[PDB]
């Protein structure tokens, strides 16, 4: 049973000794004895390099060992293995915890596998800083050693370091080092409505099912209602939404609902609702969604019924498309278009550099309304009208001055870079030569606030400087448009007359409330009412001897006194608020007034010539009939007569008495102090607005900010880039303050007797927190096919599960209400889906199913795994179960050790016959494959090279190579080293063991 040396008391262990014609083995770990000769091999004996596979397969199929999206796997994927390389050396059953990259044992192709050898060596230090880069002529065998040297060196630091964090960094380093992991796969590109560098538009698929859509009709723009024109681009930005699905109109009106009510239901505070909607993006939805917006107004506030009806509720249109005019006024002017002919007009003749502005007369033509004899009401396209708004010649200049200021690249800044682009801006803004801000703002103010049938539309940052606190500062301008604001309601109404003479000077005359045409009469009221303009926009501009400029001024103006409102100097403007000390000028018999190069009655700046200064670049005065009360209102209020067609607003004195003020710019900060509040600010100056006669103000849009950082909206959180379209400042105030002080500005305009704006913004939603697999397609901002690049019809990670609380709150709970208090808006059929409104489901949270498509993320078109046949990998949640080989279990049948007949062979992982080998099983045993392939276990010693010359090597007949112990046989005793192989002529020490063994190997002494 045990054999001891009973001079030692010393039991032999790994021993085997003759005894007659018996042998007997006694074991290493306590030297027990067993009969020689039965030894067995294990049945179940399994190679290390099989071993090795095997724990390397993942531990199950569950959602918690790999991790995925709808099943899919990713390049970013960590696994849990069957085992864990144990400090790099220890195979151990692998705990729940013990997530481990895919990339660490699974590559694409045999080239990445290679460069994430380089990378792992040269970011990793993952292996010797030596080590000769690999290059895609490297051998695999010689791939795969480095890479399981690669997996004990991330085995021994996750050891050392007990952690995994740093595998986390390195790894996705990598992974975006790859192009076909980032957007080096996603064809950037920048060409029409791609603002951020490309779209992937979603697509039907038996992969991604839950994606699905039988909707997402897109570019059913004003231009393309029946998709057989081209329309505008559906694709802006972020997730777009799909307004042509129903069940998301039915949500876009629960959205609108609760705008229009947002005090009511916020706050049980009927003082605090919007009264009006600007629509954000017309030209990038459904259009579906304007005659949904027109039909709940109707049914709300009867808007079509008469001038006051309409007038209670000013809608306007960010609508860019020169042929959307004609449809809105065809669908019954349910929100004012814009003019934007007009703006162009006043772009491409007053506010270019001297070097580039064109003949005046295009503001006479260029518009809805043809100026040169406005005689007539209710009888034009109505519309509103601007210079500038925050993105509309303000957003990119700004961004230019704090490129130049900062030298950063463009679009990127922190607040101190912004605080002094802003620097420069303003500095620019109050300079004669304008790098960045746009000329002649005071002739453009006064031809916007002048002309006739126009809702005119008055910028913040043309009062107040862009970027400050709000209202912090004001521009050079301030006291100058604010002088026409007051002078507008005071005196301008009546016809309109527009004409440029031979010297290319434009004459603007309104005659006044009471009069259409210069031969009216007029009424009482007309005589102190009217106004005329002289502009010219020639810096140049001189007047020969004897050469004037007659301004028409009617005949209810014979032989009147007028006085100045504006008048050029050589370095800027002067203005009168009212007649005193007012420079004055008399009509004629027949109603005109005639100006010079010389002056009038002694008085300076009453000539016309040309300047060149900060405010003008050309020559402007304006003129009032001296003697108007200081009451003097020349504004109309609407009629309640009953329409006699189908429109909400009509283009006439009513309308045009109205003033929208868009009042924020992008470039507000946020307040350091509660009482820096954009919306505490507006509340304390509502009666200020008033008294410029602004009708409607139009607040930001109040959503707050997904602050991500993927578009100006979302760097300076403007309001119009948000995750959660219910939630206006609060889960956390927004830039401007929080709910209460929205609501208190609400109510503040409202007791001074203005409206406030909603801003809707239907087309996205950003920064969804939820990723999903989503079938799509690279496309350009028409949702037309990429045509060269590789992802088409590809799962790709998307970032489109979410909403926020307010969604989910909100979300389609408006609905009961409206189907029992105007069940007409139910049954309509809208003109794009051919279909009505579908309540039957409440949109709570979003997902891929309800977006046209995404910006591209990033990602890589690859990042989804595939095989290389394309079939993608898959739990089986969303498509087949499927995984790399490397992390599945195989069929061993015929693979490892196998016997056949009255011998053991060993199979390879090609199942090929290995012949002439050691080969070492999973727990530290060598065996040898002979010549011929068959394991020898014969007990006797003989002779094989491993290497170099033979070394003598015994097998037991277990197979397994005996080595480190003695054979003792009636013919003497031998040792074998810890290679397996006999030591002759040598004195060896084996722990506590000396042995002395002769040149035939016999043991001398122990
Ligand atoms: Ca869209």
């Amino acid at each position: 049973q045990y054999y001891i040396d009973p001079t030692t008391g010393q039991p032999r262990k790994n021993f085997l000794l003759q005894n007659g014609n018996d042998w007997i083995y006694f074991d290493k770990d306590t030297g027990a004895g067993t009969n020689a000769l039965k030894l067995q091999f294990d049945k179940g004996t399994i190679s290390a390099d099989e071993q090795y596979r095997r724990g390397n397969e993942a531990y199950s199929y569950d959602d918690k060992s790999i991790e995925n999206v709808n099943g899919y796997l990713t390049a970013d994927t960590w696994y849990r293995p069957k085992q864990i390389l144990k400090d790099g050396t220890t195979w151990t059953d692998s705990k729940e915890t013990d997530m481990r990259p895919i990339l660490m044992v699974w590559w694409p192709n045999t080239v990445t596998q290679a460069y994430y050898l380089n990378y792992m060596k040269q970011y990793g230090n993952l292996l010797p800083a030596s080590l000769p880069s690999f290059s895609t002529d490297a051998d695999s065998a010689e791939l795969n050693h480095y890479s399981e040297l690669v997996q004990q060196n991330i085995e021994k630091r996750i050891s050392e370091t007990g952690s995994t964090d740093w595998l986390r960094t390195l790894m996705h380093e990598f992974v975006t080092k790859n192009s076909m992991w980032n957007k080096d796969s996603e064809n950037v590109d920048y060409g029409g409505l791609q603002l951020q560098g490309g779209f992937l538009k979603y697509v039907n698929s038996d992969l991604t099912k839950y994606a699905n859509s039988d909707w997402r009709l897109m570019n059913r723009t004003a231009t393309n209602i029946d998709g057989k024109n081209y329309g505008g681009a559906e694709f802006l930005l972020a997730n777009d939404i799909d307004n042509s699905n129903p069940v998301v109109q039915a949500e876009e009106l629960n959205w609108l609902y609760y705008l229009m009510n947002f005090g009511t239901i916020t706050g049980n505070n009927p003082e605090a609702n919007f009264d009006g909607i600007r629509v954000d993006a017309v030209d990038n939805v459904d259009v579906d969604l304007l005659s949904i917006a027109r039909d709940y107004f109707n049914a709300a506030y009867n808007m079509e019924q008469s001038d006051a009806s309409a007038n209670k509720h000013i809608n306007i249109l960010e609508d860019w498309g020169w042929d959307d005019p004609a449809y809105v006024n065809k669908i019954g002017n349910p929100q004012l278009t814009m003019d934007d002919r007009l703006r162009n007009a006043i772009m491409d003749t007053l506010s270019g550099a001297p070097d580039k502005n064109q003949a005046l007369n295009k503001l006479i033509t260029q518009s809805l309304v043809n100026r040169a004899n406005d005689n007539t009401e209710n009888a034009v396209i109505p519309s509103y009208n601007f210079v500038r708004a925050h993105d509309s010649n303000a957003q990119d200049q700004i961004r230019q001055a704090i490129q130049a200021a900062t030298g950063k690249p463009y679009g990127e800044f922190n607040l101190d870079d912004e605080k002094k682009g802003m620097e420069a801006y303003i500095n620019d803004q109050n300079s004669t030569n304008k790098k960045w801000n746009l000329y002649n703002m005071p002739s453009a103010y006064t031809i916007l606030l002048t002309n006739k049938d126009s809702v005119p539309r008055v910028y913040y940052g043309d009062l107040y400087q862009d970027g400050g606190q709000y209202m912090e500062h004001k521009t050079r301008y301030f006291d100058t448009i604010t002088n026409l604001l007051k002078t507008r309601v005071k005196y301008v109404a009546g016809g309109q007359t527009m004409s440029v003479d031979k010297n290319g000077i434009l004459t603007n005359v309104r005659f006044g409330k009471g009069a259409m045409n210069a031969t009216d009469t007029g009424t009482d009221e007309t005589r102190t009412e009217g106004i005329g303009v002289v502009i010219s926009n020639n810096t140049n501009l001189k007047l020969n001897d004897g050469e004037s400029v007659v301004l028409h001024m009617g005949a209810a103006h014979k032989n009147q006194k007028y006085r100045a409102v504006i008048l050029t100097t050589e370095d800027g403007v002067k203005n009168y608020t009212n007649d005193t000390d007012a420079p004055v000028a008399y009509t004629d018999a027949n109603g005109d007034l005639h100006f010079t190069n010389t002056n009038l009655d002694g008085q300076q700046y009453t000539a016309v010539r040309g300047y060149a200064n900060p405010d003008v670049t050309g020559y402007l005065a304006v003129w009032v009939p001296a003697g108007a009360a200081d009451d003097q209102d020349a504004r109309t209020a609407p009629s309640d007569e009953a329409h006699t067609t189908k429109t909400a607003y009509r283009s006439n004195a009513a309308l045009d008495s109205n003033v929208i003020y868009e009042g924020f710019s992008n470039f507000i900060y946020w307040p350091t102090t509660e009482s820096e509040r954009t919306n505490v600010r507006i509340a304390q100056n509502a009666d200020l607005f008033k008294s410029w006669g602004i009708t409607t103000f139009e607040l930001a849009p109040q959503y707050n900010s997904s602050k991500d950082g993927t578009f100006l909206d979302s760097i300076i959180d403007n309001g119009y880039a948000f995750t959660d379209r219910y939630d206006l400042g609060m889960s956390t105030p927004n830039k401007y303050g929080s709910d209460e002080d929205l609501r208190n500005a609400l109510q503040a305009l409202h007791k001074a007797g203005l409206q406030a704006i909603a801003d809707w913004v239907p087309d996205q939603i950003y920064n969804l927190p939820g990723k999903e697999a989503v079938t799509v397609t690279r496309s350009d901002d028409h949702g037309t096919t990429w045509e060269v690049s590789p992802i088409k019809n590809v799962v790709y990670i998307t970032n489109t599960i979410g909403g926020g609380e307010y969604q989910k709150k909100y979300g389609g709970e408006f609905l009961d209400t409206l189907q029992k208090e105007y069940p007409q808006l139910f049954s309509q059929v809208y003109p794009v889906t051919q279909t009505t409104i579908d309540p039957s489901v409440k949109i709570k949270e979003w997902s891929a199913k309800y977006f046209n498509g995404t910006n591209i993320l990033h990602r890589g078109a690859g990042y989804v795994l595939r095989s290389n046949d394309g079939k993608y990998y898959n739990l089986g949640t969303s498509t087949q179960q499927f995984l790399p080989s490397q992390l599945s279990v195989q069929d061993n049948e015929g693979y490892g050790f196998v016997k056949e007949g009255n011998n053991y062979h060993y199979y390879d992982e090609n199942k090929q016959m290995v012949k002439d080998a050691f080969i070492q099983d999973s727990v530290g045993n060598w065996y040898y494959l002979d010549k011929n392939g068959n394991m020898v276990a014969n007990q006797s010693p003989v002779e094989i090279s491993s290497n170099g010359a033979s070394g003598t090597y015994l097998f037991l007949n277990n197979g397994t190579s005996f080595r480190s112990g003695l054979v003792k046989t009636d013919a003497g005793t031998y040792y074998y080293d810890g290679d397996g192989r006999m030591v002759r002529n040598q004195t060896v020490s084996d722990g506590a063991m000396t042995y002395v063994l002769d040149e035939n190997g016999k043991l001398v002494s122990e």
